């Protein structure tokens, strides 16, 4: 509640460390935490089968909530943690419950980089569904009412795009974190554009802030899954109106476009973790 | 927490359903819920006298909370009147504010929400006494965590992720202007963006200026949480704002101005809001009375 | 809940009023409450030694969470509080004395206007209550009707005459430190894009204080004079692209010292 949180963090670390003590023949000290958001659902298959990876369900780790698992293993030669299943503020969870896995994993003392992906709506007018955005700055709107993105890791991400011959666009710009769970209205998207937003999403920024608070480097990659509707709605005086449902955002579209970009995103992250 | 507003919603649904069952000879399936905000306090007198309308006090409905539900026929159509609404600046949560919408949704007949409210004019072309038909909104508190859908999703009502670019039905807005011409109403009816702020303070000049550049046409203290909840239930929405005052947006008098305009000039007041809402009430009454017959 | 909040306000005033009676020979009716922000707490040295000032720790005042200083400075009786319903409970408690008419609040603020430098002063003549627009508001809940209105205007929050007074006192005191007139944006919890957004919204200085106290004082009918100390210029320019190769406290002290004598 006030200090039970710290005991909960210590308790979860005791569990994870003791499980890493039984599973791995040698000391497993992960250097990267990969929050497998959109586009990273299948990167767990890129974990090496040997040494056999350790899979911890959230139900057994103290403090970890559900409504999820931790994967400890080697990817591209480097030891990493993948957390499949993330908590969101719009689901009712508190900010502490959302970033509790990061604070527990930080007690291992070996992780020094957070790599996180998420879906995002395109606010920048030149953005198209299917593009990626490397985040170099953010606006925390919920934090407003109650850099941080490592330059070398961003340089590294673009070098791996060239090395892998990935044709997919990867922009640079600002990511606005909003609470959700509603998609933005037309006037809200226009406001976000005026505020300097390039893409908008409802996750990631709280984990980034906690990761920076723990001294970790951060690399954040947004998947532009849709282009936010910005045009004013059809006037009642228009005899030939554009239907107000045309181009509406949809979770099915977010899911489909996340999966379409997953092969490129997983290849980029797999190449990056070898040089963390 | 999801399991106990579900229990509260279903409990409130039966209490309304059972007393709709005893009161009306023919079963009462209302087409619309009319939130009687500013300009609609008197529309209860437009309810047809037969069949006998049913009035349910909030104090006797589980989960609810001045305040009553009026079940009757208006211009031939069965409706529910929300006479008295909960505001968030009074300390109530958003879940308590929109709980009547979810409970009334279980009647399975309502597919349109008609809601009015008072609003300060941010658009410079707006005058006190004008009306604004809402076709878009800015939910700035929702962007920052003050959202009526926060928490576990009511999967039986709507999707976890809800679009709002289609929030304000076009056919209902055209029907509203069609009734303005039919009734020969000369009052101005604009079409613009409504911004929901928490209150209970009136906006400072810098807050009104910020809302203006953000794209606001009129700023109010209610409605948007109910519109979002109704849209989550799949309802069509017709929102109508009453421009009760013109927001002070010019920067305040500077200390080095030797011909300063008094900073207290044109300040907003609750009495001006009340009196302008009353003056426009007859027009708003007539408009909603005609619209309900064609929803 | 308001019933218990009302009793705690009365208890705090009943304690404060009783202590003023025992301490001061002549009855003490303070005319201004001066809130001393961080780094600007040394203003307590500007209170006259005679009559003897009264210092009440917050821990001794019922309902409070720092110290309250009751004394005379420049001949005027004032209250100094050295250091959301909790934050403004002291304002409503002190209002029950029936004498305070002015709130003078000072704070440290980050510079959003590009023309500001660290060390500059800014006289607040407008604010943006971001938390209040979203739900974190000092007046949320049942209204204190005995204190003020359910709906309060904020377009007349920063008294013009009190601002004209401050500027007059700077010329008199030959203070050369620049004093700007601008908007203070209140944020509860910045990035370059966040600082850029504030500038686009009309922010001249940003911080996490002042505004809730200003609203509560305005709800009580007080006049408000707000002064900000620019401690740093918030960076606004975007970060590098992956493709490229303390003396002001005495100045504030002199200003408040000269202002309180002619409020
Ligand atoms: O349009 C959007 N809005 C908010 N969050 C999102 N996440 C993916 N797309 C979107
Ligand atoms: O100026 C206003 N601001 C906010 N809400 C309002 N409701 C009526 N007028 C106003």
């Amino acid at each position: 509640d006030i200090n039970e949180q710290r005991a909960l963090i210590k308790s979860a670390h005791r569990y994870i460390s003791e499980k890493l003590e039984d599973h791995f023949s040698s000391e497993f000290l992960p250097k990267a935490l990969v929050i497998c958001g959109s586009g990273l659902s299948g990167i767990s298959t890129k974990i090496a089968d040997e040494p056999k990876p350790l899979i911890l369900s959230y139900s057994t780790i103290p403090g970890f909530k559900v409504s999820g698992e931790l994967i400890f293993g080697y990817m591209n030669g480097a030891p990493v943690v993948l957390m499949n299943g993330r908590l969101h503020s719009y689901e009712g969870h508190s900010l502490a419950e959302t970033v509790h896995p990061i604070r527990a994993l930080h007690l291992l003392g070996s992780i020094n980089v957070l790599i996180v992906t998420n879906a995002a709506g395109g606010i920048n007018a030149s953005f198209k569904a299917g593009d990626l955005m490397c985040v170099y700055d953010h606006i925390n709107f919920p934090g407003l009412c109650g850099d941080a993105y490592d330059l070398e890791l961003r340089k590294l991400l673009f070098s791996k795009k060239k090395e892998l011959n990935i044709e997919r666009k990867i922009h640079e710009g600002t990511y606005s974190y909003v609470h959700g769970p509603t998609f933005e209205s037309r006037a809200e998207s226009r406001f976000l554009r005026l505020a300097g937003t390039d893409a908008v999403g409802m996750s990631t920024v709280p984990e980034v802030v906690t990761a920076r608070h723990c001294g970790w480097r951060v690399l954040a990659l947004s998947l532009i899954t849709n282009e936010c509707v910005v045009d004013p709605p059809a006037s009642a005086h228009d005899e030939n109106p554009v239907p107000i449902q045309e181009g509406k955002a949809t979770h099915e579209e977010v899911l489909e476009n996340s999966a379409k970009a997953s092969k490129d995103v997983q290849e980029l992250i797999f190449s990056v973790v070898a040089e963390i």
